[PDB]
């Protein structure tokens, strides 16, 4: 067919019962565009609440799950759980997972592994950081990050790739479109190479890393940029503008 | 007196279903006016649990971050825990730190956080086997207990859980007498290091394995305060064990 466009907004560690419903309330009423699929990720004690209050066109995701369906792991939810509070994405391998929390690439693909297993979709999250950029190791990083996930996924339908690079997280360095373009090409041919042509060419692979009303336009025009994965704006009214990227 | 206190840490179980026919349980149960009755849902039902439970037992969260707000992937905030009803976050859970690797230093952040944003904190210690065998059962227990004493200025809305690690998935078993040596340390070590009162005053709560067969033994020990339970606290005994003081 051709890739649908995506855009999903992690409101991270950010919000309350009113603020947040209020923020729904304005997605809500928005109009999604037409072949436009839109995902929200709510901090973990509101999957519920904002699965209740969000319109079923908006998906809800789980910001982050653990390995097994049950167990003692007192602070973690299962993909069990996210499925049972309706939301039906979960993202894995979020840079603050990885660089403030410390979870290993093993961890990120048994966890990718088991939301897959159960049902759910993943936005699987790679990307480098400004040292490993400046050290020109830019693709060693994310193919390697790429491939640990690769090796976890058994059905590409239900995976989005997020390339965040790490310099672009919170500092309102946005990627030029061709530095996005440049990594969303290179991973597209990991892909073609290492999985198929057919995964290659269907699956998502959106940008983050201050994604803004202002540079959105311009970073969706590029050929292998599928969508976005958007932090802080995906807080405020200018996330609707986002996913009127391509109009 | 100290008020005997009894948490149920329902870890990372539970769906709505099932989770809903066991607060139905839980509302019918006769709750003694002279214990504090404390539930820690998986953390995608903190809301849920609070909007079914009857007001007699408390919600906690079974962890929180250290800061009101941010970009922390994952994690909740004391302010989302409040909002959602709840009055109490566990942290410094055994799981915690040795699952998920969470430091000391982080765990009194979180500490303090917690308390200047009005939740209640029940904050868990323990020593693991190979320190225990190493002879610092002490040195382990007691600088965790001071990381989370040099974050509480009002030890009214803490409460220690002791948690024997060193017995957990390695084939040995704490008895009564076992735990009764550590919470009288513990207790002594509070009264050494902050004060007589916040000795005297603190619960010191057990959160070994405890059912309704051994929580009358485990109660009867005069410096164990309660229970954080763990896997009874799913089960029709965890009713028995909410009146093991009586
Ligand atoms: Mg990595
Ligand atoms: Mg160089
Ligand atoms: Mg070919």
């Amino acid at each position: 067919p051709s890739r649908k466009f995506f855009v999903g907004g992690n409101w991270k560690m950010n919000g309350r019962k009113k603020n947040l419903g209020e923020l729904i309330t304005t997605l809500n009423a928005a109009k999604v565009p037409a072949d436009t699929e839109v995902v929200c990720a709510p901090p973990t004690a509101y999957i519920d609440f904002a699965r209740q209050k969000l319109d079923p066109k908006i998906a809800v995701a789980a910001q982050n799950c653990y390995k097994v369906t049950n167990g003692a792991f007192t602070g973690e939810i299962s993909p069990g759980m996210i499925k049972d509070c309706g939301a039906t994405w979960v993202v894995l391998g979020h840079s603050e997972r990885r660089h403030v929390f410390g979870e290993s690439d093993e961890l990120i693909g048994q966890k990718v592994a088991h939301a897959l297993s159960e049902g759910l979709g993943v936005i699987a999250c790679i990307g480098e950081k400004l040292d490993e950029r400046e050290a020109g190791i830019t693709e060693k990083v994310v193919f390697e990050q790429t491939k640990v996930i690769a090796d976890n996924v058994k059905d590409w339908s239900k995976v989005v790739l997020a390339y965040e690079p790490v310099w672009a997280i919170g500092t309102g360095k946005t990627a030029t479109p061709q530095q996005a373009q440049e990594v969303h090409e290179k991973l597209r041919g990991w892909l073609k190479s290492n999985v198929s042509d057919a995964v290659a060419q269907s699956t998502r692979i959106i940008y983050g890393g201050s994604v803004t009303g202002a540079t959105c336009k311009e970073l969706a025009s590029q050929p292998d940029v599928d969508g976005f994965l958007v932090g802080g704006a995906s807080l405020k009214p200018e996330f609707v503008d986002i996913i009127n990227a391509k109009q």
